[PDB]
DNA sequence: AGCGTGGGAGT
DNA sequence: TACTCCCACGC
């Protein structure tokens, strides 16, 4: 099932495919290919970029479904929480 | 709350 | 491979 092996010492990790493996072991390198060009922060993940330029910019993408809450969020994760609290 | 950082997955 | 999106841990 996840056959790609970290070989990296006392790292047990192991993922289904080649591209999540190498970026498991930016952790252990340190190699941070991108930056953000407002703060020159350095990430390992564009991904990670592009959340933390909405800290610069104000945009909140993730609306609130509940009808008569107008709440916005920067990050997917941010709304999950923000229903699971609506929800008792 | 706000967000760095991480794996699992769709494409 | 890379880009992208989701949900999650932990502060
Ligand atoms: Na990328
Ligand atoms: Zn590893
Ligand atoms: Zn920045
Ligand atoms: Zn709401």
């Amino acid at each position: 099932e996840k056959p790609y092996q970290c070989d990296f010492k006392d790292c047990e990790r192991r993922f289904s495919r080649s591209d999540q493996l190498k970026r498991h072991q930016r952790r252990h390198t340190g190699v941070k290919p991108f930056q953000c060009k407002t703060c020159q922060r350095k990430f390992s993940r564009s991904d990670h970029l592009k959340t933390h330029t909405r800290t610069h910019t104000g945009e909140k993408p993730f609306s609130c479904r509940w009808p008569s809450c107008q709440k916005k969020f920067a990050r997917s994760d941010e709304l999950v929480r923000h229903h699971n609290m609506h929800q008792r």
